[PDB]
């Protein structure tokens, strides 16, 4: 990844082992859970795409999750690549030749390339935009890994309040079918799924009532 | 978070993977106990409101929580916004504009943005009121784990005073009051739900007594 | 390696002791995983010839894989050194010799050579070709140390499609055939070794079958 | 902590995450030895009392030793301000106010009364009190922690003299007694309790009785 | 060890303690096999005569090994002297006197005299000749740490060829022989230590067979 | 530790928590041993004297061989100030007043003199003059610790000579007596204890024998 120096130039830097690592390590340890999109964000910050096809290759296990990558990666490629045409011809001496897709995301370019795109003037974001299509697969992993629907949540009459709305909103991030429906959905589902008592415990209070008296209700 | 750089220009510094990855094992490790909120506070010095941002969807877990502190932040914000109204128009071109409560929650407002309302002189606290306005949802939050209330606090027949007085204080700091409230609860509730054998112990030494004489009394 | 110093030339450095206990580290802890040959690749980025011996001497164990490896890089050389001629008299100075097959492979010459060949005007990427040689090795033995074939699976009838695709995408990484006969095999055996309910599914399904579609066909 | 940069204004810099988690993992591993005391002095050095309050604040459990500690950083607070006078009205610019023993402390102060205070010519350090009373208040809980007294050890008839020597000066440490009495007991009581073969020994050996000089006596 | 700083001057460096326990753990549990020398020489790149002393010197336990490394260092001293005689007389200003045979071991030769031994030009290469002397050494210990002869490898019945030929490889590499030696040792020993079954199926393929295909023969 | 900065000069540094971890654990993992001398001066190179007693004050446990330090310490300085008496009456303005006996100790004087000290111009050695009497101290120390006497040592009719050279040399450099008498004992008590058997055969090679020889004639 590229790094500042004291002059305020940035230069190319080999990527840091304990980056891998803590990656391999928290994709290992924490599967694909909603909280490893926000640490593959911040793990490669201003990463080159031939760091992100290092994180990606790295991971070891889960290859149905990598290959559902994959594909997304390529589909976005294609999708970039009929929306900017390349030009053909001789490249002028003060301008490198822009990217194609499969050349955004680095399979078929050298590293050197990768740097003189991200420190040219102006510089041209390769890896930003990578790693939005990396986001964008680990957001349809994540998706896919949901175990339950949305619906099917109903609160066992033994199982707590707290442990009914942590395994809500836990499949309700999951789902991240979008935002308007999730507000929506936080206020019919969650209160349209409750145990008789706590549910007219919750009902007293009246649909004003916010998530702290809604527990607290219930508490105790 | 941004920090003084050579010489005297502070610059902004990505947040480390080495801090994130402290801040998931400490909730991991130690879940939500009363000394996490310093934890966080320290983990966070002068960090801009994408690192907390960044900070608190790293956590795994506890999904019911984040909620509550989400709600409350937006809860902050509103108020925020209700005593610190921002008025419309151009913007100067020296000088920033007011930022709002979407504005300090980080949820609408760019990294550049923040940058210069932290970095401008004068600056705009907005990293300490998102800072204050967590640590006033993790306060709710740890006050909401407490297992048993404060009075419920009782020696056991052979419990000796160590494990009493420790687990009391314990749950005395995670229950929420004023300093006077706790300043009569000390003197009310600690003598009187101790074990009778040191009981006597405790009252033959005063009602006024430091913590250390009773300790040292029924030492053993 | 050798890490580029900002703005100015290229100094050498001997290899991190970090980054060669990640290296043994992870080769004492993974044996030889297919992911194994891109963690090398990350690992070993600019590192001279006898950078790269180094990282295979400290490797212990495996000695019938790290003897196949040898055999690799000595046919390499050999191939190299047939195909391509050495030059041999008096050398014009500024200007370094022929390297040899023996030279490129770092155990007949010494690190003054290596950069001096590696800082030359045009540069010879003798570092770049000893890690192709390395990593055509690595990929033997990874196929060596495949369990079961990739024509040979068949699904359980009670393992799921999940864990089903998954080796499958396993043994097909390990595999050794080429990548456009590498297609059709995942184009077809995927859907033609499943068990009956989801093939049926996935008949139904029929062409321009890809791999999330199937997933969600799959389900249940 | 404070730290000075190279030919430059002594710069403020926030505790670093490494400090605290070993501050923590030593007050949760060592539990209260008497070498805690020197640990917490070496790893808060030219620290602001926000600091110190973040440095006990993080402490996990123990609540009554943290309680005891709290009360005397009160009662020397108290003393701090009935034996000094406290100044108000208008104050002249560029020189701070008189520092209260509440203010001292740091509980009713931000973290620029502090660094003020700690950069005026002449130098007024709060640091070097309030570690004072921290140390202080530590001393009362090891003292506290102690298990059993000085004056109740005795040499077991296997047990050799240096494990007795060991216990009899780790208890020392523990003491509270003044330098002299210390001298006084550690002169006197080392041989008064001893084994009575070696305890003839030592009397053998006769006055300026030394370490060494015992140790290579009561051998075999 | 020195190492080269910016500018183009190289300046003394201690070693750094890390380096030192990833060394003591090192010799701790790879203790002596074949890859400790691999390993010892990447750790002391360019490491000064007292860096060497210093890592061979924290090494617990395996005093005979120790003690063999030291007696050989000797040897060599003796030899370099015998060879490279030293003449005695006063010094040149601008030049170093050429060091004896006990000033490349660093016994009697002080830091500063290694530094301009080094940094001198031309340099005086005493750091690598130090370490070739500590290598043979090392050969010599890990020579004789060879649990059986290379003659005495037999497999078993059911003992797998994998396992054999590891073994077999292993000893191979501990054991000191020129490489022209092996090139007969392997090819008279390998197929006829074999299981009677394998040794067909390896005779079957032929005597200049390759390591690759005599164990695909026999795989599984 | 004092640590020189790009433009040469040297200033204090806070004392690194990872150094402090180091020397506890591999002071407690090996306790007393030769091999903690060379450890703890390679750890705290250029250390204050504060830093020192930080070092040894937090060696919890074996009390007594830190009081044996103490009282080496406290003998060696009582001789520094029999052998350089202070001067007394008002110092020059270019220089700074001369450390007694107690004060190379940093007992009785803040960490700026102790930086004023080293920094001086000329420099003064204080840290360096503390280091060499904790490692007399340290010497001594593990003098005490040896477990037998060099005398005793007599090899058992099944202990194999490995072991038996093994504890010979262990117990050898724990004695430390001298270097000339150490070289007369490896030549008659070494060849003096050994079993008949290999005695004879150690005979056989007379006294010209070396290490090498001795071993692998008992050897096999």
């Amino acid at each position: 990844p590229i790094v500042q120096n004291i002059q305020g130039q940035m230069v190319h830097q080999a990527i840091s082992p304990r980056t891998l690592n803590a990656w391999v390590k928290v994709v290992e340890e924490k599967a694909f859970s909603p909280e490893v999109i926000p640490m593959f964000s911040a793990l490669s910050e201003g990463a080159t795409p031939q760091d992100l096809n290092t994180m990606l290759n790295t991971v070891g296990g889960h290859q149905a999750a990598m290959q559902m990558l994959k594909e997304t990666i390529n589909e976005e490629a294609a999708e970039w690549d009929r929306v900017h045409p390349v030009h053909a011809g001789p490249i002028a001496p003060g301008q490198m030749r822009e990217p194609r897709g499969s050349d955004i995301a680095g399979t078929t370019s050298t590293l050197q390339e990768q740097i003189g795109w991200m420190t040219n003037n102006p510089p041209i974001p390769v890896g930003e935009i990578y790693k939005r299509w990396i986001i964008l697969g680990l957001n349809k992993i994540v998706r896919m890994y949901s175990p339950t629907s949305i619906l099917d949540i109903r609160q066992g009459p033994k199982e707590p309040f707290r442990d009914y709305v942590d395994r809500f909103y836990k499949t309700l991030r999951a789902e991240q079918a979008s935002q308007e429906v999730k507000n929506w959905m936080t206020e019919t589902l969650l209160v349209q799924n409750a145990n008789p008592d706590c549910k007219t415990i919750l009902k007293a209070l009246g649909p004003a009532a916010t998530l702290e008296e809604m527990m607290t209700a219930c508490q105790g």
